[PDB]
C-alpha cells in the first residue's frame, strides 16, 4: 500500500476547539498539511464521545487514507477505532491515548511526568506540607488520570491536599470551582490545574477573592499563560508542543504510505516555564 503524499486525504478529529491548546494544534496541523501537499478536513467533536464516533465514520465514508484522532474518552474511542481498523484506515492518536484498538502511532506527552514537575515546583518553591488544591480534567481522558498520578506521587508526601475536584479542562467551570474551593479553605497556598484553561480560571477567582500569595501552576504553555506569569496572575506552566504533536502525526501518515516504518510511541517533550523562562518554549 503506497499512495502519493501529494493529494493525500486525511481526517482530523479534535475533541474541542473552545480550548486554545487544541486550536494551536489545528493551526499547526494545517500548516504542515499545506506544506507537504496533503488535503485535510478537520472535525470538531465539542468534547462529545458520540459526535466523535460519527465524525470518524464520516471520514471513513469520505475514503480518507488516515484518521488523526484526539480522543475525548480513551475508552469510548476504541469502538470507532476498530471501525477504522476494519476499513483498513490507519489510526494516528494525538495528545491523548486509547485503551485498545490497532493504532499506527501515538504522539503525546508524558502526562505522568507533567504532574511530576508541578508538585516538584510547588515543593521547591513553597516548601513541604503546603496546602494545595488540584483542578482535574475530563475524567475519561488519559491525560487527566496520568497528570493526577504523576502529581500525587510527589503529593502524598511533601504536600497537604485540601481538595481535588474537576473542572473538565474549562476556564469557566474552573472559575466557579476555585471560588467555592476558596470559601472553605482560605489558607490555600498553591493551586495545581492540569490545563491552562483552568489555571487562568483559577487566577481570576484568586484575585477576585483578594488573595495575594497563592502560587498557581498550569499545564500547556499557552500564549495567554506566558502573559499571566508576567502579570503575576499565575506562577508557572508545564509547556507542551501541540503543533509539533500534530505535525509528527501527519508525517507518520506520510511515512507509512512511503514504505517506511513509523514508531509505535512518540513522546512529546515538556518544559517548565517560570518568570525567567517566559521567552522560551513558546508555541
Ligand atoms: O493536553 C491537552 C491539553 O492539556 C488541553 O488543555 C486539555 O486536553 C489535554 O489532553
Amino acid at each position: 500500500t503506497k499512495k502519493s503524499a501529494k493529494d493525500l486525504k486525511l481526517g482530523v478529529s479534535i475533541s474541542t476547539t473552545n480550548n486554545p491548546y487544541f486550536v494551536a494544534m489545528k493551526d499547526g496541523i494545517d500548516k504542515y498539511a499545506s506544506n507537504k501537499k496533503i488535503s485535510i478536513k478537520v472535525a470538531d467533536a465539542q468534547d462529545d464521545a458520540a459526535r466523535q464516533a460519527d465524525d470518524v465514520q464520516n471520514f471513513i465514508s469520505q475514503n480518507v487514507d488516515a484518521i488523526l484522532i484526539n480522543p475525548v474518552d480513551s475508552k469510548a474511542i476504541v469502538t470507532a477505532i476498530k471501525s477504522a481498523n476494519n476499513a483498513n484506515i490507519p489510526v494516528i492518536l494525538m495528545d491523548r491515548g486509547s485503551e485498545g484498538g490497532k493504532v499506527l502511532t501515538t504522539v503525546a506527552s508524558d502526562n505522568v511526568a507533567a504532574g511530576k514537575m508541578a508538585a516538584d515546583y510547588a515543593v521547591k518553591k513553597l516548601g513541604k506540607k503546603a496546602k494545595a488544591f488540584e483542578l482535574s480534567g475530563v475524567p475519561g481522558a488519559s491525560a487527566t488520570v496520568d497528570r493526577g498520578k504523576g502529581f500525587h506521587s510527589v503529593a502524598k508526601s511533601k504536600l497537604d491536599m485540601l481538595s481535588s475536584q474537576s473542572a473538565n479542562f474549562d476556564r469557566a467551570k474552573a472559575l466557579n470551582t476555585t471560588q467555592n474551593m476558596i470559601q472553605g479553605h482560605k489558607d490555600v497556598q498553591i493551586i495545581f490545574a492540569q490545563n491552562d484553561e483552568m489555571a487562568l480560571g483559577a487566577a481570576q477567582a484568586v484575585k477576585s477573592a483578594g488573595l495575594q500569595n497563592v502560587l498557581i501552576v498550569g499545564i500547556d504553555g499557552q500564549p495567554d499563560a506566558h502573559d499571566a506569569i508576567k502579570k503575576g496572575d499565575i506562577s508557572a506552566t508545564i509547556a507542551q508542543q501541540p503543533a509539533k504533536m500534530g505535525e509528527i502525526a501527519i508525517q507518520a501518515a506520510i511515512d507509512y504510505y512511503k514504505g517506511k516504518k513509523v514508531e509505535k510511541e512518540t513522546i512529546s517533550p515538556i518544559y517548565l516555564v517560570t518568570k525567567d523562562n517566559v521567552e522560551k518554549y513558546n508555541w
